[PDB]
């Protein structure tokens, strides 16, 4: 009973469909309400709700809210919800208003800033001024119940830290398969000259790596594609260059090998990687090759794929349709392989997109922003995906120098990618014209052997 005005306490107004929308289902008959919108305000009192927990809600929150709320926002709506003032007094009671309401809320803030260091320190790291206000605001407490909680959140920052100011194997990997190029000869380096084994390899490698840096909060209210996305989407945006520097590298290599049989050994040695890529569980790297051969500027090249082997044809059709009727036989193959794998990136991407595209930020922006909460445990789920396969490391060797080579791909040099891509059309255009003629016969410029070594491996046995 008596709570403080509304006046001096923005959370105590009370629920209408002006402030806050709750699921009105069968689901929702039993236990805790279930949140479809509010604002912002309300969103924060039922993070903190006096009546009971919500670790569900604190969970979907602390992934979401950077569509909704800066970080900043978020700490200065948890600091206001903790100074919570004393009820009007009636001058003819505070004790059950500490006991149940104060307590209970202060408590709930703690736990939301425990999940929030615990789960989400990127937010800090990013923010040191965060950090700051969040140090200096939990050394204030001074509750006698609330001091379990600081110490808990203080040892967890003290934690965070400390794995900040800085491989394993439980089983022998394989040994690095080498070919043309040698160690330490990384100017040598070339599509062709390293061992199509390691290239999938040390290619897996790097993309398990991205693939396992990716938080989900990236993905989150499309921020990946916002003003603030250097800052929200760091790890998807080097994932997202990443695969762009390797499709487009995987189609200079083919559009510039000018000489016909060089074309057909660089298709047919690509093949061979995807085949790899396919043993390593790395989707990601097979639809990548799948994005290449479906560009513009190598599709096209009829003469190339009509002189592959039957055998590396037809893997390379099978890698195409995993991709096709919206990704349904992908889908089927990712469920049935043992991890370590690296999923096919890009269909959290669209699928996201096409979630965010669909479904309104606000419930309204009419008298108040009323923000759409379901539509972000839509893409939580969505995104709570991308975590089953970012736990398990591969059993394979780092090879430093072909880590530096795949690292530092630039396909695109100083051009723009629209330049770039240009560029490959019209080479695609001089090296396979559009007449009926046999294609035109232009020299080598590389000297190296097109033999592969195969993809079984040599130096294994
Ligand atoms: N252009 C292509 C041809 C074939 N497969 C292809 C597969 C993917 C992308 C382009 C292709 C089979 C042989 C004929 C041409």
């Amino acid at each position: 009973l008596r709570l403080p005005s509304p006046e001096v306490y923005r959370f105590v107004v009370k629920d209408s469909e002006e402030n806050i929308v709750f699921e009105d289902n069968l689901q929702s008959r039993s236990g805790i309400p279930i949140i479809k919108g509010g604002t912002v305000v309300k969103l924060i009192e039922r993070l903190t709700y006096h009546m009971y927990a919500d670790p569900n809600f604190v969970r979907t929150f602390l992934t979401t809210y950077r569509s909704f709320c800066k970080p900043q926002e978020l700490l200065s709506l948890l600091i206001e919800r903790f100074e919570i003032p004393e009820p009007e007094p009636t001058d003819a009671d505070l004790k059950r208003f500490r006991k149940e309401y104060v307590q209970p809320v202060q408590l709930r803030i703690l736990n939301v800033f425990r999940h929030w260091v615990e789960h989400h320190f990127y937010d800090f790291e990013r923010d040191l001024y965060l950090l700051e206000r969040l140090e200096s605001f939990i050394s204030s407490v001074r509750g006698k119940a609330m001091k379990k909680w600081v110490e808990s959140i203080a040892k967890i920052i003290r934690r965070k830290k400390q794995a900040q100011a800085n491989i394993t194997f439980e089983s022998p990997p394989p040994p690095i398969e080498w070919h043309i190029s040698k160690p330490g000869h990384i100017e040598t380096f070339d599509l062709m000259t390293l061992h199509p084994i390691e290239i999938a390899r040390q290619l897996t490698l790097l993309e398990s790596d991205l693939y396992r840096k990716v938080q989900p909060s990236e993905l989150v209210g499309s921020v990946w594609t916002k003003e603030d996305k250097e800052i929200n989407s760091p790890n998807l945006l080097k994932m997202i260059r990443h695969t762009t520097n390797l499709t487009l590298w995987f189609e200079k290599c083919i559009v510039e090998a000018e000489n016909f049989e060089e074309r057909v050994a660089v298709l047919s040695r690509i093949i061979e990687i995807l085949q790899v890529f396919q043993d390593l569980n790395n989707f990601n790297g097979v639809l990548e090759i799948v994005s290449a051969v479906n560009s513009v500027s190598v599709y096209r090249l009829d003469h190339t794929f009509e002189a592959l082997q039957e055998r590396k044809r037809k893997i390379l059709d099978e890698a195409v349709e995993l991709s096709q009727d919206h990704f349904k036989k992908y889908l089927v193959k990712l469920k049935s392989i043992n991890p370590p794998c690296v999923p096919f990136f890009g269909i959290y991407l669209t699928n996201i997109l096409k979630t965010e595209e669909g479904n309104n930020d606000f419930l309204t922006r009419h008298g108040k922003d009323l923000i759409n909460f379901s539509k972000r445990r839509k893409v939580a789920e969505i995104t709570g995906e991308i975590q089953q396969y970012q736990n398990q490391p591969y059993c394979l060797r780092i090879e430093p120098d072909m880590r530096r080579f795949f690292e530092n791909l630039n396909p695109m040099g100083s051009a723009s990618e629209k330049e770039f891509t240009d560029y490959l059309f019209n080479k695609s255009l001089e090296i396979e014209p559009r007449n009926p003629k046999q294609p035109p016969r232009f020299p080598r410029k590389s000297t190296f052997s097109l033999k592969s070594p195969g993809i079984r491996p040599n130096t294994g046995r």
